[PDB]
């Protein structure tokens, strides 16, 4: 604020070779305890108009599951693939997050399910939530579930359930339904506690909060994690129509929006917000390749930010910095 604008800026790390990877649609990103990037991709499977019918049931079961490894851990420096798994399990990968023990938490929009996986196991999922290929809206069904966040202090499993639902569901560490909140965003304006496609979750550990990217409303909703009380709404004209994904590190909320329609004024970008005020302090995009559907984002306390694209099938590494003078502008 000494010069006209703001001093924090996010910039692509150009010496990171992970941009040269050729995965399928990249649906989820996360960081493991060694700060390695972990991605969740769709191989040769694509989400299109012939994937689901009118009742949200998956059409291409006979093509089988994705045959190639679907989860990759990627070195933060040389971008080499350190390990891979997720072979012969998934149909349309979506969310990926990692709990405090290092377990993977994954969602599938075709299966309508949520998986807990031990990364160092050879004997299949530790937990499966929801019913295979069966979309629903009760305590034991999902409808195209989008993301999962697991609270390190309680072990509470939160699932954002809604490309066709409008809820967040709490589960016990043993997979048992605890509680749920949220409903479809009502007539005229959308009111607090109402989702239209809860698409991304970020926990705020020491403020006991949970943040939700409401993609169709173009906004973020924050809730108190114990009481479920609506804390706050973040909405900016810069987002445009969508907020696809969010990530928290102390001090900052990071977000990606959606691609503009023809005529739209708001480009596709990463966003950096001051977490307290909720205000956008920085806007960014890659130098190599381009955003089309940036779909998930994960930030590290060390200042690293990763983004995966579900259309250009790419992951980028970025770095948050504060500089005395702005190299650009
Ligand atoms: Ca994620
Ligand atoms: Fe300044
Ligand atoms: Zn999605």
């Amino acid at each position: 604020h000494h010069h006209h604008h703001h001093d924090f800026h996010v910039e692509e790390e150009l010496d990171w070779p992970g941009v040269y990877l050729l995965p399928g649609q990249v649906s989820g990103v996360a960081l493991d305890s060694k700060n390695n990037l972990v991605i969740f991709h769709r191989g040769d499977h694509v989400w299109d108009g012939n994937s689901f019918d009118s009742k949200f049931v998956y059409q291409q079961r006979g093509l089988g599951p994705i045959e190639e490894d679907t989860i990759l851990v990627i070195d933060p420096n040389n971008a080499e693939i350190l390990q891979s798994s997720g072979k012969n399990l998934f149909y349309l990968p979506h969310g990926l997050s990692i709990d405090t023990d290092g377990n993977y938490w994954v969602t599938d929009v075709a299966l309508h399910q949520v998986f807990k996986l031990d990364p160092h196991s050879k004997e299949g999922p530790l937990l499966i939530l929801g019913r295979s290929m069966q979309p629903g809206s009760d305590q034991n069904h999902f409808c195209q579930p989008t993301d999962v966040a697991v609270e390190p202090s309680t072990g509470a499993v939160f699932v954002s359930d809604g490309y066709c639902n409008s809820r967040i569901v709490q589960f016990s560490p043993s997979g048992k339904f605890v509680t749920q909140w949220g409903e479809e965003s009502s007539g005229s304006s959308p009111r607090p506690g109402q989702f239209s496609v809860p698409h991304s979750l970020a926990l705020v550990p020491h403020l006991d909060q949970l943040c939700v990217a409401d993609r169709e409303n173009g906004r973020i909703q924050c809730f108190k994690t114990d009481t479920k009380e609506f804390v706050r709404e973040i909405k900016h004209a810069s987002f445009g129509r969508n907020v696809f994904a969010i990530s928290y590190i102390p001090g900052f909320l990071f977000a990606v929006n959606g691609k503009p329609y023809f005529g739209d004024q708001e480009p596709v970008q990463g966003f950096v917000m001051n977490f307290s005020s909720g205000e956008i302090i920085d806007v960014f995009k890659p130098v190599r390749k381009h955003f089309d559907m940036p779909h998930d984002i994960v930030a590290s306390e060390d200042g690293t930010v990763y983004i995966g694209d579900a259309h250009t099938n790419t992951v980028w590494k970025f770095t948050l910095t504060e500089k005395m003078e702005h190299r650009s502008v």
